[PDB]
DNA sequence: CGTTCTATGTGTACTCAC
DNA sequence: GTGAGTACA
DNA sequence: ATAGAACG
């Protein structure tokens, strides 16, 4: 059970404050490719956990970034993980809460804010209605037939936009 | 023929068996 | 190692 | 979004 107002919060604790352990070498994730998405990014009034995602710009690095996840300072559990998700249960100043981290590659950036802020119904309603077409949209690309299509497309709304959906912002998205 | 309702996707990390 | 089958988005 | 079905 968790409310948007230190949710909000939460995520400021860590824009800062998040690293992963490269090698030996702790390596600090920068705010540059830090997201907050799902219930949060969509303004919900109550929260039941924290989705981030982590934008890692080389594929190299996608192995070690969240098996390896360190946050400075604040005693958490891996309940899953691998290369492009896992969930850590929180402490926050003595209270229990679930976050979520997920990753993308630079190449996936706008796919994967779409994907990761939902909501749900808003997804399974467009995944359709672009399988219609032949298409099929994930969190990594436009697939028609197994090949990516490639758009000249760098943010969410004009990802949206180009393959023709109404664009609205998070809060207004069903 | 218009109004209303309904249904619809996809991928990741995990776990036991052969 | 593969992979059906599951928890959980 | 969109299309198929029940309804009138
Ligand atoms: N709940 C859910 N989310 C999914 C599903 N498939 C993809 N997603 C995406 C969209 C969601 O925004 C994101 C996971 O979000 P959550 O499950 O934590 O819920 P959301 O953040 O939308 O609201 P919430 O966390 O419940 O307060 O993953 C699905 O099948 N179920
Ligand atoms: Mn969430
Ligand atoms: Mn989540």
């Amino acid at each position: 059970m968790l409310t948007l107002i230190q949710g909000k919060k939460i995520v400021n604790h860590l824009r800062s404050r998040l690293a992963f352990e490269y090698n030996g070498q702790l390596i600090k994730i920068l705010s540059k490719n830090i997201v907050a998405v799902g219930s949060l990014r969509r303004e919900e009034k109550m929260l039941n956990d924290v989705d981030l995602l982590i934008i890692v710009p080389e594929k190299k690095l996608l192995k070690h970034v969240l098996p390896n996840i360190r946050i400075k300072g604040l005693s958490f559990s891996v309940k899953v993980c691998g290369e492009r998700k896992c969930v850590l249960f929180i402490e926050w100043e003595k209270k229990t809460y679930q976050l979520d981290l997920f990753t993308a590659l630079a190449e996936e950036k706008p796919y994967a804010i779409f994907f990761f802020t939902g909501p749900v119904s808003y997804l399974i309603r467009i995944a359709a209605a672009l399988k219609k077409k032949n298409y099929k949209l994930n969190q990594y690309g436009l697939f028609k037939n197994q090949t990516l299509v490639p758009l000249k497309i760098t943010t969410e709304k004009e990802l949206i936009k180009e393959l023709g959906f109404t664009y609205r912002i998070p809060k207004k998205r069903l």
